């Protein structure tokens, strides 16, 4: 079987993280989303996995993926017209992490044309299954002002050949848009498509808090208690923590799991790694510095004196002294995020952060909740930064 | 004996704590002040107690005491005068005034045995402030002078009193007052004048709650002397304790925690890792104290929490407060002098070279706040990210 | 061998220190820079030692030293030329600038044998900014010349001088005229075309405490080279302790602090707890290093206080400094360029990507203080709740 991952959206409902980096390489722990999805893939036995990426990230991928079919994009339906298959593929969308192969398994050895569904919350922000009276697909109904359903299209398919001659059919949307589903759409009038439901764990790293969402999973459901590092005396840890090679912690420091220490990691004196603490490589946690329900990527480095809580920070980020991020309102409500230009609620009542790659924070900063700042800005000692601050600005 | 608390004041002097509060309601360690009252006239053998109150505040008092008779300054006169005229008793009564702390009960237990009408007083360093006992040459009360720039003595009124139903024939007396106001000092004096009024002299602790100082002033004596150390909660290794400490029931303490005694730490608390608690720290109840947060001498009222990166010291913070990461609260000026704090619309000493902030209920502070000595913030206010709150708070402000 | 000690400057390229203090009892871990010099010429052999100083420091040097001579520079003339004007001499003596620092005894015991004249060379990376020599091919001074801008050699003026009374002579001959002052050299080259003026090579080390980072440099050395890990303070429990650690009598360090080496923990200091001493931490005496505090390769001298939630790296902190909660040193600039120091009114280069914080001596910084790169705050001054400085600040200068 063939399988085509579709990576090839400009990420800009991540940014800033996608600053600097393809959505394909957020860290998951301590391994980029694309190497999970292979990962599960080859579980199944599929060996010939491409992934379809833009132009301007092709060479990105190419440094990161080793026995993987690159090809650039020449919407899903568009990314698609770029796979090359004869009969039949395996098709998954690239911003997609989900915990089960069984499924995938499956779907891979019917004849039929097959879809995944999966139960949400919110289908109103995604494509609703209705299903025939045998339970195969009727249609996928974009974005329904009143879903009729919780079942949506999980972004995983087992195509035929067939599905380009759909393809060409199509003109459409309302949206103003070609898609993936249209086809499918045109497709299950004619043939029988049918649709495993998933009951896993499944989740679209959409928005940046997505980003908490699934390292969170991953850590409570992934990785076991280990230590490869060194320990010194008067560390107190509960729970569960993972600590990675070549890391080191030093005495003082309090740790209430789960945790995971990346490698080569340096933590202490006096520091104090809450829940959900996500530190993914090379990091530094310094005295007087808490972290809680964060990831903190590469290389990234909170000295001394602050708190980051339920934050993503970025790779080769450094934090001055008594910088600090606020991750509550004063009215409690759920806090607001800028993505591509719309105000929209993330979800939470705590929320701290989105800091790009690269950025530096001088001492004494006070960041407010819910704000993004871009990579390779810089914030300079005092700034109270109560807006979204842009790649490379110097915020004074 | 019947007794009566005199509790109808506005306790504007108190404020923020009385924005939320009646004074007899500020807790004394894990206790309101009005319950030790309760608690000490009970060991004299009384059981009939009445509370005098404002209406504004009956329903406060109903919901909070049990078995405690609640009566309402029938209005519309000010002063003790004024809330004694709604103390029903027939013959002979204790008085007390509800802002009143006193250790000692056997001066009560002696002054209810006596036929004569009698008051207590007690030696003070600043009689300027009270009402000062004038003897006659067989010790019995010649006259009270309130606040005389020239003070006679030290030997002031205590505010406890065993009076006869004569009291009421000399209050009806007293000219009342384009100013609505009636002083209990006032029918004394002229019960004085026609009986012998005894005087009994009080050498224990005894302390009024007047200004928001007096909060610290009194948990720091109970602290000393009305506790011992005990653990009901949880304590973790590597949990430093030196001196007393009591730890009440529910209460964590988590490694790392270094603590200087006395100090209180309240029902429920949560303290740790990594923080530091000094002489004097009072965790009323529920608190929670964090990682790089040090309290030195300080009222926490019910519930309040400093979770982050915070100094507090030589402060009142009343309940449900929320202090955000990096908020810090100066408690010394420059120049080292005593801290100024504004007291209805006054700006007097506090008699204190370390004063912090009077933080009022429900109060939320942004992350790196800065609060300066002596400031006094309404409840309900909120102090955006990075403030520095250099003058008072109103109720409700929106501080930026 | 009579010894002169030259220490009549101003001190103004190392203000602010200079603002309370002369340059000669700038502190070297627990003793002031002219104790050492003192010190070496004692193992020569020499007794009969005199210091040259200024008017305005006569007093406090006779304060600090005792059975020293001190004489001031009479002649108002600047200069080294001028201060040796001052000193009292029949054939040779040996003469040493007061500004620097040298490990090594054996070279001054060696050239007071001479009878010839003879000077001190040492070699250093920077010869642009001193007194380069120039040797004659029998190794001989020919020439010093005075910060040449391409220089001929590393070889300098080390200031260690044995010369004898015919350099009075020489003095007379040279002009002045007053930017533009007597220079000392000036007259040995002079003397050195009509005499052989011998040239001993300086191998150990050597430094002058010519800009303040310098006194930072000659601390790290002594730590690194002058002391061993002792102990005559108080060490409670789960207190960490690596590399090399000196603590003097009356230290009291508790639990939780954390100190990686080297560090020089002075008399009578109260460390913790919860504090994190990094290497080349340099605590003068009766330091405050309070919880949640950080400090780093400072130098902090006698008295001063860093009670709360502050990070000093990279810096000197003079005399009886107290630190508000929550003020915190910027060592770093965003380009990580060199940091750059006002010095006498000219910008210039520290050396140090690192760089922090010059205050002088009874400095207040109000709580949440942020202090900026390179910065120089003078003595007496306050800085004012939250402020941002961004400057450097003058001497009393209320900073808000």
């Amino acid at each position: 079987m063939k399988a085509f991952i579709l990576a090839a959206g400009s990420g800009e409902r991540l940014e800033p993280i996608t600053h600097t980096r393809p959505k394909a390489f957020v860290p998951i722990l301590s391994k980029p989303l694309i190497e999970y999805q292979i990962e599960y893939l080859r579980k199944c036995g599929i060996r010939d996995i491409t992934v379809i990426v833009s132009s301007k990230n092709k060479e990105y991928f190419e440094k990161k993926l080793k026995e993987i079919s690159i090809v650039t994009q020449k919407g899903t339906g568009a990314a698609i017209l770029s796979a090359k298959f004869n009969d039949e593929a395996l098709i998954i969308n690239g911003d997609l992490f989900f915990s089960n192969e069984k499924e995938i398994c499956n779907i891979i050895t019917l004849k039929e044309n097959a879809i995944i569904g999966v139960k949400v919350s919110n289908p109103k922000d995604y494509g609703v299954l209705v299903l025939d009276n045998q339970n195969n697909l009727s249609k996928i109904i974009e974005k329904p002002e009143i879903p009729p359903s919780n079942l949506i299209n999980a972004g995983i398919y087992k195509l035929n050949s067939d599905i380009f001659t759909y393809l060409d059919k199509i003109s459409i949307s309302e949206r103003g848009e070609l898609e993936l589903t249209d086809a499918i759409n045109l497709m299950a009038k004619d043939h029988r498509v049918k649709v495993i439901e998933y009951e896993g764990y499944w989740m679209d790293i959409g928005k940046p808090w997505n980003i908490i969402d699934v390292n969170k999973w991953a850590l409570d459901n992934l990785v076991f208690s280990q230590n490869l590092g060194n320990v010194e005396d008067n560390v107190k840890i509960k729970g569960k923590v993972i600590i990675e090679e070549d890391a080191e912690i030093k005495s003082g420091t309090y740790i209430e799991g789960p945790v995971y220490i990346g490698k080569g990691s340096e933590i202490g004196p006096n520091s104090y790694l809450r829940p959900y603490t996500i530190l993914v490589e090379k990091n530094k946690i310094g005295a007087s510095v808490e972290v809680k329900e964060s990831v903190i990527m590469e290389g990234s480095k909170i000295p001394h004196l602050s708190y980051v809580g339920d934050s993503v920070i970025a790779e080769d980020v450094n934090f001055g002294a008594g910088t600090l991020i606020a991750n509550l309102r004063f009215d409690e409500k759920e806090v607001k995020v800028n993505v591509k230009g719309k105000r929209i609620s993330s979800g939470r009542r705590k929320l701290g952060a989105f800091i790009g790659g690269h950025v530096r924070t001088g001492i004494n900063v006070t960041i407010l909740p819910g704000v993004k700042i871009g990579a390779y800005a810089r914030i300079y000692p005092g700034a109270v930064v109560n807006r979204d601050v842009g790649y490379g600005e110097f915020f004074k």
